């Protein structure tokens, strides 16, 4: 059904910050079906392209473009979870779920855009032994803290819309499918 998610490895968190980060969003998605629910979807393809960051990010410059379109195809699906989530907060009923809901997902274009920033510079930075340390650090120190905030930000984004789509006036085939997996 679902694609696997990578191997975790001892001390994970400390030394592979944003896999600890995209784990935390596979986690969350795959408790769910992916059948009729392109927000699931979506957040699970987000958690496998942050993985993929990852193990970028540790490589030279010969990843450099492959880092910057990896950044490019996470902001695209943030964008279609964005649209949905926006969707889901039309549907429901609750003004205060609603509003909630809207307060967070409307955050995630701005966090992508500034994923795609961040993860340029570190791009031109791979491989260059000619570059600071301290530079280095802390392009790697803002990247990952991006990366911690898209994963937060889209994981209580499904959350709340799960919850939103339960709070309707119609029946459940008018939304997003929400199944257990």
């Amino acid at each position: 059904k679902d694609e696997e998610f990578p191997e975790q490895k001892a001390g994970e968190a400390i030394n592979q910050p944003m896999m600890m980060a995209a784990r935390q969003l596979h986690d969350e998605a795959r408790k769910w079906s992916s059948k009729g629910n392109d927000i699931i979807a979506a957040a699970k393809r987000m958690a496998l392209l942050m993985a993929e960051m990852s193990r970028l990010v540790r490589g030279g410059s010969g990843n450099k473009r492959a880092l910057i379109q990896c950044a490019k195809d996470i902001a695209k699906a943030s964008d279609e979870v964005t649209r949905l989530a926006k969707e889901v907060a039309k549907q429901c009923t609750d003004k205060r779920i609603r509003t909630n809901l809207l307060q967070v997902c409307e955050r995630i274009p701005t966090i992508s855009t500034q994923l795609k920033i961040l993860s340029t510079v570190k791009a031109t930075m791979l491989g260059r032994t000619n570059i600071s340390d301290e530079e280095s650090e802390q392009a790697t120190e803002m990247l990952v803290h991006n990366a911690q905030n898209l994963m937060q930000s889209v994981k209580e984004t499904v959350r709340e819309a799960e919850a939103a789509s339960i709070k309707i006036r119609t029946d459940a085939g008018f939304t997003l499918r929400w199944v257990r997996k």
